[PDB]
């Protein structure tokens, strides 16, 4: 009834012509299809509803509008809205409708590189960005914040199936690394906001929390070739736990080299000099990702990555404070599209429509599991029951290797012929695509609250 | 025997360290690699050598270096150097050698697009620097200057072999055709540098000049099909003359709409105003570009591109002393591997090796014609004998035509199967080939001292 009342005086208040505005947003929609129709006169039907740059660039642009709109009209109330959540939920009901997923058909491989340089910019973003000073003195503590309550979280889950769902005792370790793992795509950005807040920064505790996430994925995945290896019984196990090992090795020494110039003589009257440094950072920072990827130990790239952008950072120390705005920039864009790209996986009715109630008990525990062990990492540092309760909240977001490797098993399950582990793949598919819907967007949504309710700021 | 001495001088003047500008150069040739290894991860062989991306950065690389070595150690005692020689005579030394041309494979459409896109940088550069006022009385003047010189230069050519080499009477057209062209891609530099010596600008003389190069290649292209269809007995000559003809009327027509806006109301207080600019011009021009190609007509895409930057030119006439210099600092990177591709087109052997002495006069003399016909061309209009000399040294560089449509002809005759027009097509490649070897540099070298010498400067 008042809506139409609501209406007039809406166009009433349009009537004074905020022609500005209308204009800037009249240009925003209207200049999308440019590269659109280039790539389409460069390619043809690669660039329609038929082909697979068309999908890309519809992925990113349902991308970029789904996160807005999650945070656009309405907030619960209290707090603002992680349009992250939206970004990746684009993808996801895209791949959920297949009668018109099919014109979205992008080529597996190149859709997995997308997904693996997006997490790059984050890295390098987070290399820079750390303090030693504060870090130097919980080393340790940090480790127990990375070993801790995942290892933990892992076999928690591993025993639950274990009875419910009957695993056996030398297999539940495979639902152990998928459930092991760490999503910071999501956590620096927090880390940064948050920062900007100047409130954890008191103590430095941001960027002390988003660098622990750097060796649980490694664990998770050495476990995994070990698991295969045997109850998959694929290859040589102790050969699989030297593989695992050598990749964090090599990854730990390899990437001491670059910092050992880059911090010390990129010589100071260069023109571009931080213009240069910027883009060559991401490029060793790819080049390591993908070296390792080609040399077949991914996980050896990220760090490489970080501790060559953390050294330069302590070199660039002036100028890493500019260098960073190219860098914020440009990962303005590469979200959306890897949200997308995570989302447009699979659909739950292929998984099961049905036992969804009675299966997920498994992973719901062990999200609180990890939650006061991380608390309980803290054995004797000095955080009081705001800071620890903080420091428990952050751990929490997991969405990004539980689709790295979540299908891999049901998909070497089929590659070796094994009925038995293909039923095994089947469900361990289920609970990978699980763990990812909710855990980090949820997570990350109350920090920018929680942080203003348990740390300090100044006046 | 007094090069020992010297080197030894040259190490006692280098053991005083310049470590600086050693460090930079260090870093420069240090750096090259990055990309190469990051493609050759994302595609393993076609970053080796025996692929195609190696081949194009490698002949990107040896274009940049091949033009600064022309001019970095000598200088033939007056004038500094045409690099642009050097980068196009890289590309065309690689294709000399085939032994190791054969891993220079480029994708024959992918290396026909790069040639494409890189003249449209140009293109854009001319449109926004010209000015309206001084050409709007000297318009005619202009049009005669584009058309006179290059048909009569194409009749004579097309008499000198109709006579010595046997072109019959409604054949030679296509001699006259791949002998009228230009390339502004190295005028409009050289107008460029001589506005930066503020001579010939002090009448706007330059951006006249170079505007001029619009549509002979339209008429060449038209008068193409015509004789194709005629000749060559391909399709309808008379739909051939239409095709050619609506070509230039859309071309001259499309154009228009754009800057009805981009001159008018791309609102001001847009942050990124003018680096959004930049791109959505260069985005319309290859746009333009592609789209004709698609077509039919890619004669039409520069002149709606340049009636288009001209246009947005005059409404950003405050800013568009600011849009400007992203497109020269991108500009840097486009020219060589472009001169590279238009190089590496073909050798002397498969040609000719003989009877080169006794064909080269019938392009040889239509060179000379050209020249005074420009003098021509300005019947009563005001220029001195330095003026009009200048002019006529400014129409003459012929180079980029002449590589886009010189083996058509006998790649034609090929498909059509008609040998005699395939004897005609060779001789047709060859007369080609030589018309791009030297015109337009060797006529661009000497721009640089005859502005000092014929034009005037302020003090």
């Amino acid at each position: 009834p008042t809506e139409a009342n609501h209406v007039q005086r809406l166009r009433q208040m349009l009537a004074c012509p905020p022609h500005g505005l209308l204009d800037r947003v009249i240009t925003n929609v209207t200049i999308i299809v440019l590269l659109w129709a280039v790539v389409w006169s460069i390619t043809g039907s690669e660039c329609l509803p038929g082909g697979n740059l068309f999908g890309i660039i519809i992925l990113f642009y349902c991308a970029i509008i789904g996160g807005k709109l999650l945070g656009l009209i309405k907030l619960p109330t209290l707090p603002p809205l992680p349009s992250l959540l939206g970004m990746l939920l684009a993808g996801f009901l895209i791949r959920n409708i297949p009668v018109i997923n099919d014109n979205v058909q992008i080529k597996h491989k190149w859709s997995s590189s997308l997904r693996s340089i997006a997490l790059s910019i984050i890295l390098v973003r987070a290399g820079l960005g750390l303090d030693s000073k504060a870090l130097k003195k919980l080393k340790g503590v940090c480790v127990r914040l990375s070993m801790g309550p995942c290892i933990v979280e892992a076999c928690t889950s591993a025993l639950l199936a274990h009875y419910l769902l009957g695993l056996p005792w030398q297999w539940g370790f495979i639902l152990g690394f998928v459930l092991g793992a760490v999503s910071p795509a999501v956590v620096v950005p927090s880390m940064l906001l948050l920062q900007g807040g100047g409130y954890g920064v008191e103590k430095g505790v941001p960027t002390l929390l988003m660098a622990a996430g750097s060796f649980d994925d490694i664990l998770a995945i050495t476990g995994f070739n070990t698991c295969l290896g045997i109850a998959f019984s694929t290859g040589s196990t102790v050969f699989n736990v030297l593989r695992g090992v050598l990749e964090v090795v090599i990854g730990v020494a390899t990437g001491s080299v670059l910092g050992f110039f880059i911090q010390y003589f990129p010589s100071r009257d260069q023109d571009k000099l931080v213009c240069k440094r910027t883009f060559l950072v991401l490029g060793l920072s790819v080049l390591a990702v993908f070296s390792s990827v080609h040399f077949g130990f991914p996980g050896s790239g990220g760090l490489c990555t970080l501790v060559m952008a953390f050294l330069a950072g302590m070199g660039w120390t002036s100028e890493k404070a500019e260098v960073e705005k190219i860098i914020a920039v440009a990962w303005d864009i590469f979200q959306p599209l890897l949200f997308g790209l995570i989302g447009a996986e699979v659909s739950i009715a292929s998984l099961r429509p049905e036992t969804v109630g009675l299966c997920v008990a498994t992973v719901g525990i062990a999200v609180l599991i990890r939650i006061l062990t991380t608390f309980l990492m803290v054995c004797f540092a000095g955080f009081n029951l705001k800071e620890k309760i903080f420091i428990s909240f952050a751990w929490l977001p997991k969405a990004t290797v539980q689709a790295a490797i979540g299908s891999v098993a049901l998909d070497t399950a089929r590659s070796h012929g094994e009925k038995q582990l293909e039923d095994y793949g089947m469900d361990v598919l289920t609970v990978a695509f699980l763990s990812i819907l909710i855990t980090a967007p949820i997570g990350s949504l109350l920090i920018g609250l929680l942080g203003p309710r348990l740390l300090q700021k100044v006046e």
